[PDB]
C-alpha cells in the first residue's frame, strides 16, 4: 500500500500552506505528490532534486483529466493525503471521487486538510444567518453522502456543504479566524458541530524548520533574501498596500499612480490625516496587477523599500516578517491581520462603494467590526483626503 499526496489550491493562501507543508516533508525526495496549485510555479531546480512528482491543472476549480493520468502510474493499493481550499473543497476533489469510485478495490481516502480562501469563507457565511444551521449541516452531511459514491455534485447549501467533510473522512481545517465560529451566534450549531476538527491556521511552522528549508519555503514563494534581508531591519515598520484602479471619472492610469501616492504621504509626512510617526521605515507593497503603476509609485515615491508585487501578502504572516503597521488600499488581505497591526484602510471608489458610510458595509469589514478587529475611524474613503506633497531624500 502506497501513499500520494494532492496539493490543489486555484488561490492563494491554501496553497502557501500546503508547500509549507510540503516544505516540511522535503527531506523524503520519493514520496508521490501531485502539485495542483494554479498559481505557483515550482522551479525546475527544485523539481528535479524529488522523484514522483507530479503537476496537474485546474480548469473551473477542477483538476483536468490528466489526474487520471497520473493516478494510472500507481497500480496497487493506494491511500490518498489530500490537501484543498475550503471554498472550492467540492469541485477540487469532484476528479478524486470519481477516480475512487471507479477503483474502490484499491483507492482510498486517507485524510483531507483544509485551508481558508481567506476572507471568502467569511464572506459567504455571513449570508447564511437567519438559516435553521442544525438543519442544512444534516441536509448537506445527506447529500455528501451521495456524492461520495459516484462524484457527482449536489448540495441544496453550498456553503454550508464545504464544512460536513469529516462524516465521511479523518479531516483537519485550518481557520483564519476561530475567533469568528466562537463568537458568531447564528453559527453556534455549526461549531459545535465540528468539535475539535478545526484549528486556527499556524503561522509560526516557519519558525520550526531548519534554515535550509526556511530558504526553500521562500524559493517556493518568491521571496528573496534581498527582500527577506530588509524585512529583517530592527526598526519600527509601515508597510503601504497598493492597488490598480478604480472609479475615478478617467480612465488615465497614471492618474491612479498619481493618486495613490497621495494616499502613502498622508501616511509618512507629519502633515497627513494619517501620519504614522516619523521612526517608521516605509515600505511599498504594490498589487500584484498593478503594472506600470507600481513602477510610477515606486518612482516618484521617496525613502521607501520595494517588496516585489508578485508576492502574495500573506507571506509575510506565513514566514514571520509581518510590519509592526499596515495601512494603504483596501484589500481582503486585511481581514488575515492581527488587530494591533492595523492603521487605516483606505477605500475607493466603486459600484458598491462610493462613501465612507459604503465602506463600513463592505462585507469583510463589517465582520472585522463585529470582531472589534477595527474602529470605524480606521476605514477612510480616498477622496477625503486632501492633496499633499512629499519628503525630501
Ligand atoms: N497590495 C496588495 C494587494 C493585494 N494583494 C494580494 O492579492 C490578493 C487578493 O486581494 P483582493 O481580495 O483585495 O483582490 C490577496 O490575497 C493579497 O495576497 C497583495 O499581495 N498586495
Amino acid at each position: 500500500m502506497k501513499t500520494i499526496t494532492l496539493y490543489l489550491d486555484p488561490a492563494s493562501l491554501p496553497a502557501l500552506n500546503q508547500l509549507m507543508d510540503f516544505t516540511q516533508n522535503n527531506e523524503d525526495k520519493t514520496h508521490p505528490r501531485i502539485f495542483g496549485l494554479s498559481r505557483f510555479k515550482i522551479p525546475d531546480n527544485i523539481i528535479t532534486q524529488y522523484q514522483n512528482i507530479h503537476f496537474v491543472e485546474l480548469k473551473d476549480n477542477r483538476p483536468t483529466e490528466a489526474l487520471f493520468t497520473i493516478l494510472d502510474q500507481y497500480p496497487g493499493n493506494i491511500e490518498l493525503n489530500i490537501h484543498l481550499n475550503i471554498a472550492h473543497s467540492v469541485q477540487l476533489i469532484r476528479p478524486i471521487l470519481a477516480y475512487r469510485f471507479k477503483h474502490l478495490d484499491r483507492v482510498s481516502i486517507q485524510q483531507l486538510n483544509l485551508y481558508d480562501n481567506g476572507s471568502m469563507e467569511y464572506v459567504d457565511l455571513e449570508k447564511e444567518e437567519n438559516k435553521d444551521i442544525s438543519a442544512e449541516i444534516k441536509q448537506a452531511e445527506k447529500q455528501l453522502s451521495h456524492y461520495l459514491l459516484t462524484g457527482k455534485i449536489k448540495f441544496d447549501n453550498p456553503t454550508i456543504a464545504r464544512y460536513v467533510w469529516q462524516s465521511a473522512f479523518p479531516v483537519k481545517y485550518h481557520f483564519l479566524s476561530t475567533d469568528y465560529f466562537e463568537k458568531a451566534e447564528f453559527l453556534q450549531p455549526l461549531k459545535e458541530y465540528l468539535a475539535e476538527n478545526y484549528q486556527k491556521m499556524d503561522w509560526t511552522a516557519y519558525q520550526q524548520l531548519t534554515p535550509e528549508q526556511q530558504a526553500f519555503y521562500l524559493t517556493l514563494v518568491g521571496f528573496n533574501d534581498e527582500v527577506k534581508q530588509s524585512l529583517e531591519v530592527q526598526q519600527a515598520k509601515f508597510i503601504f498596500t497598493g492597488t490598480t484602479t478604480w472609479e475615478g471619472n478617467t480612465d488615465v492610469r497614471e492618474y491612479y499612480a498619481q493618486q495613490q501616492l497621495n494616499l502613502l504621504n498622508h501616511f509618512t509626512q507629519a502633515e497627513g490625516d494619517l501620519f504614522i510617526g516619523d521612526h517608521y521605515k516605509i515600505y511599498f507593497k504594490g498589487h500584484p496587477r498593478g503594472g506600470e503603476i507600481n513602477d510610477y509609485i515606486l518612482n516618484n515615491a521617496k525613502n521607501i523599500t520595494n517588496i516585489p508585487a508578485n508576492i502574495s501578502f500573506e507571506v509575510l504572516m506565513m514566514t514571520g516578517l509581518l510590519p509592526d503597521k499596515v495601512g494603504g488600499v483596501a484589500s481582503s488581505l486585511y481581514f488575515s491581520l492581527p488587530k494591533e497591526k492595523i492603521s487605516h484602510i483606505i477605500f475607493t471608489s466603486n459600484k458598491q462603494v462610493k462613501s465612507k458610510e459604503d465602506a463600513l458595509n463592505n462585507p469583510y469589514v463589517k465582520v472585522m467590526r463585529r470582531l472589534g478587529i477595527i474602529d470605524e475611524s480606521q476605514v477612510i474613503f480616498w477622496d477625503s483626503l486632501k492633496q499633499l506633497g512629499g519628503g525630501l531624500e
